[PDB]
């Protein structure tokens, strides 16, 4: 499913992401925009053989099981495919773990390079939240 900006903003909030670990909702929507263009089915293969899945492009090296990333962890305790669903619950659950990992949102390279320090409030303007 391809989310609309405000639709996703509302789905995210509803799931406890606004100010989760001090990150306002604008940061989460900005991250999803640049990571997958709001497409839950996005996938991208990395050079190390790991793959990034879903709306937040969660990596198979540490967070999910795809059965094809030799000696990787499954910290979120889910099959990576669960991250591609129309329902964003697993993606958000896993994201909460990642963001709590120590590096905050710096864990997402597009956030770091495209959202960090920009007017993220722009991503939620005009939405009914």
């Amino acid at each position: 499913k391809v989310f609309g900006r405000c639709e996703l903003a509302a789905a995210m909030k509803r799931h406890g992401l606004d100010n989760y670990r001090g990150y306002s909702l604008g940061n989460w929507v900005c991250a999803a925009k640049f990571e997958s263009n709001f497409n839950t089915q996005a996938t991208n293969r990395n050079t190390d053989g790991s793959t990034d899945y879903g709306i937040l492009q969660i990596n198979s090296r540490y967070w999910c099981n795809d059965g094809r990333t030799p000696g990787s962890r499954n910290l979120c305790n889910i099959p990576c495919s669960a991250l591609l669903s129309s329902d964003i619950t697993a993606s958000v659950n896993c994201a909460k773990k990642i963001v709590s990992d120590g590096n905050g949102m710096n864990a997402w390279v597009a956030w770091r390079n495209r959202c960090k320090g920009t007017d993220v409030q722009a991503w939620i303007r005009g939405c009914r939240l």
